[PDB]
């Protein structure tokens, strides 16, 4: 049986994240989302946790858990060693190598990388949070859900 | 029944390969390595050699096995009733024009594409950079797995 | 008076190119796509399928080149270019011409992001997989399509 | 009826910006650049700065502004913005804001690369290197610099 | 005479920056390693402590000495009647802002910078990192020297 | 005594080169500029060096020599284990990196990159040759010598 761990703040989640985790999931027996709690953000853990369960309710193998300190003592203490996360740019990828290769060398967790679905190269959740901030439109970058509570925050 | 295809040329197979089929293989059930084959350029090692050198040092792969091909490799990939590909990266370069095939492939077939940072110790050796290096006497015996490094040498001798 | 010449091979123009030519004649006055003359198509073959797609756009036309594209852009009058750009890659190399073409000709060159769903289209990659069969018909002008399967069946 | 925009911060405007103002009023019948709205420069000091830095560009003006800078630029009636660029690892952010902008507003951005005499100038650097004695004088418009040296005296 | 400047802030020294310190005492006649101080922003060792940790890992390095300073780090160069920096670099990431760094550096100063490769090893091992993942207790012993390890969990604890 | 090796092809020596080959003087007590020779380009090597030489008289601790084969045998055989090279890109770091790293490994020989001129950063051989070919006025970047031979080459 196989598993990967999809690491992030999901602050909130965006479609660019469920391609991750979507992807993910077709191909591990068992996916992790784990939500990180920081020393923060616009939505509390449990926020994101239920934001994170509603966009991928179509997902059976795939969970949701939050956690905090080294994401591989996260992964190791879950019977895994393999990390899943999207990637955009060559830029992404020089500082994510970078921790891969120390996550590989301190635990022995692999980290396997997918590029983003053309659409949503864009997005991320620090630039949709600021966009809706001043009135931006963007409903065709978040799931139906996330967009609803986004909204919600800011008035 | 999970399982992904890894591709190249391989001629020859480095450490570097080697590197990602072992962590490939100790992720999914099955693991393909795809030696693509160009019908209209050879190699320095004809396909049969490729095989053999890659066989040879992932003996102790057991959910491994390797076959070559040719044309598309999503083709490959779904004949066999997968839809995953693991490449090794070491760049960011190397990022950017993997991602255009990926996004590509994923495009045509539906075909999945996971990326692998290599090992630090192997960053530096590509197939092509090891045959020149050894075409004018530098040692890249440590960047070989033993089933390569005098096959080589004899090919340039 | 303002204007712009796009410039490329377009063995043949895909929809990446499309856009970007869309985005020029939307922000300069006057476009002119500039073909440069062994592809799959012939000169006279771009041009057209260039002209087929680009028929929407009034205040773009397409012509033949060779040379310095820099002389090409100064005969016509004109001092920028305008080029689509995919990654970080493509953009330290294009530097390089466009800091070279603006020294020797005092020719701008305006780059514009490629639109994210054309991202991994390019003429090379369309032409290698549709020869092995594989379904471009997405990132093709629909006339484009056409002519390829034409040149390959 | 051409336009467009040259967004930043300007704190201070430098030569490197001041090379894009020049080619992007040299390609448009009207630029104009926007000011963002606790930095060094007050808002108002910074847009004199730029006024008094292009005083030879007719088609430019300098108007600050807060919030989306692609409703900064719809509310002029345009939807393209120039911006200069140095590096690749620029183009790669800078064009995740690009396809965001046009996305959102149907705004254009156009980049362009930077003078090669000015590839190693910022605002930051600028003021970090004046701030210990370096001289930068030659990288700043000779007004700026006379105002970086009170403003630090 | 010949010689190089070696910067840096040190918080700690990894194995990383001594592979550099060591290839340039090898091709310097004198190195100094430059250890930068901002007295604004404590960093986690006092420059004591960051000057000691280098000290007793370049012990066999007799051409290299270890000096701390502040401001612009052209100005230390010079007033030692040096005129070269050494720095090491990971990535083309790293190279395109280190890059603007020693173009100004230049223009300012006349001061030159060289850049070299980090041994593979030791590429993905910064100071930053090494500090973050011994915080939440990760084991990062090899990553930096003896000097530094214990030094180092003390502080944590 | 320190020295460094310069390698290139130099067809022709352009004035990126001249400023790295003065850099690299003024830093190792001799430094030998390396032109390979190749399986071929416009100028032969011997008018390749004489450029070489005639751009870099007032460095009396650089000379230039011809070489093939692998650049650190050339290296170590005059007893030397550092090659400087001039960098423009990122991209450029990237593959010559491989390079270095490569060897380094091979045969214990050092690189020391140095990032090019502002002024020199788009130029290289290759460009100033297909510019000059169809007309276009490339002296700014050149030695004077230099561009005076290739006029002769083109016409
Ligand atoms: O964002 C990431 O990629 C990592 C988030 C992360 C670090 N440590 C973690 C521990 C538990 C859950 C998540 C994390
Ligand atoms: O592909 C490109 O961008 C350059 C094509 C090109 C070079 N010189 C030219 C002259 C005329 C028309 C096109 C060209
Ligand atoms: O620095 C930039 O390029 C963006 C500055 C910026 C964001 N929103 C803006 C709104 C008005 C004027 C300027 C801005
Ligand atoms: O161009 C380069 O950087 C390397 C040139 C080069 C490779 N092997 C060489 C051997 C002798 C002289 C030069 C060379």
């Amino acid at each position: 049986m196989t598993g990967a761990v999809c690491p992030g703040s999901f602050d909130p989640v965006t479609l660019g994240h469920l391609d991750v985790f979507e992807r993910a999931a077709a191909q591990f027996d068992e996916v992790i989302v784990a939500v990180l709690i920081n020393p923060a953000g616009m939505f509390t853990v449990d926020e994101r946790i239920e934001m994170i369960r509603e966009s991928t309710a179509d997902l059976p193998n795939l969970r949701v858990e939050s956690g905090q300190g080294l994401l591989v003592d996260f992964v190791r203490e879950r019977g895994l060693n393999a990390i899943v996360k999207g990637l955009r740019t060559g830029t992404d990828f020089e500082y994510e190598l970078q921790m891969a290769q120390m996550n590989k060398h301190i635990a022995g967790v692999d980290t396997f990388f997918v590029a983003t679905a053309p659409a949503y190269s864009f997005v991320s959740s620090s630039l949709a949070k600021e966009v809706a901030t001043y009135g931006g439109d963007v409903s065709a970058l978040l799931p139906a859900s996330v967009h609803q509570r986004l909204l919600g925050k800011l008035r």
